[PDB]
């Protein structure tokens, strides 16, 4: 408890947002490495967030999973606000799907197992991410998947919301099936399936779940794929099925 910024030495950048920074960074006392996101006080205020921000690290101190980013604690001062993040060594999977442009169905079971575990977790709190992007998801240093940012709801791109959020409906814990369903395909074919030059087209491919399969995309991932991308959140599977998915099972690494 009580932390303040003369407790932290302050490292390299580590990723930069429209709302302050991320910087590498040593606790003096114990020495421990881990990750410091700086926020302007002045920019929240205008675009209005002091609120939602709240309500997101009020539910993100109460996680504990190896697949979900800690929040070690936060503190603030005259102009910003900080929070003292698990640091994850190996960096995004946004970085890393950049560098091999696509990840073969090893890595891709592997990833979605331990994302339907965090998600699972998450909905046994009853939380809801509502927006998994490849630029949220970071590798510890077993290069495994860690969620970061966000926790939004208990209740930007188009390219990851399901059809209710976009159309205005409401929206179970099913939004996160759908999230899956969009990042298997992203991670095997190198985009997501409804990507577009423009939002406004996006959300039409969105709205009528129009998507193509590459040649090399299997029969058992089109499979997957095809059960979490339906636009009726009634019929995308429960995370139990997911986890027992015949791809999955016989391509995620073994427990
Ligand atoms: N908490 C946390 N750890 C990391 N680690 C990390 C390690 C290496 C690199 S790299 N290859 O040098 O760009 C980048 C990050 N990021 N991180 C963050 O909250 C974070 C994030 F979620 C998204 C973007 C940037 C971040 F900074
Ligand atoms: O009124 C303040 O002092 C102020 C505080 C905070 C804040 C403090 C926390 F301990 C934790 C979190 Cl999540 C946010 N956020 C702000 C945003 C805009 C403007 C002012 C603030
Ligand atoms: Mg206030």
């Amino acid at each position: 408890r009580q932390w303040a910024l003369e407790d932290f030495e302050i490292g390299r950048p580590l990723g930069k947002g429209k709302f302050g920074n991320v910087y590498l960074a040593r606790e003096k006392q114990s020495k421990f490495i881990l990750a410091l996101k700086v926020l302007f006080k002045a920019q929240l205020e205008k675009a209005g967030v002091e609120h939602q921000l709240r309500r997101e690290v009020e539910i993100q101190s109460h996680l504990r999973h190896p697949n979900i980013l800690r929040l070690y604690g936060y503190f603030h001062d005259a102009t910003r606000v900080y929070l003292i993040l698990e640091y994850a060594p190996l960096g995004t999977v946004y970085r890393e799907l950049q560098k091999l442009s696509k990840f073969d169905e090893q890595r891709t079971a592997t990833y979605i197992t331990e994302l339907a575990n965090a998600l699972s977790y998450c909905h046994s709190k009853r939380v809801i991410h509502r927006d998994i992007k490849p630029e949220n998801l970071l590798l510890g240093s077993a290069g495994e998947l860690k969620i970061a940012d966000f926790g939004w709801s208990v209740h930007g791109t188009l390219d990851y919301l399901p059809p209710e959020m976009i159309e205005g409906r409401m929206h179970d814990e099913k939004v996160d099936l759908w999230s899956l369903g969009v990042l298997c395909y992203e991670f095997l074919v190198g985009k997501p399936p409804f990507e577009a030059n423009t939002y406004q087209e996006t959300y039409k491919r969105i709205s009528r779940v129009e998507f193509t399969f590459p040649d090399f995309v299997t029969e058992g991932a089109r499979d997957l794929i095809s059960r979490l991308l339906k636009h009726n959140p009634s019929q995308r599977p429960m995370l139990r099925e997911v986890l027992e998915h015949p791809w999955i099972t016989a391509n995620s690494s073994k427990p």
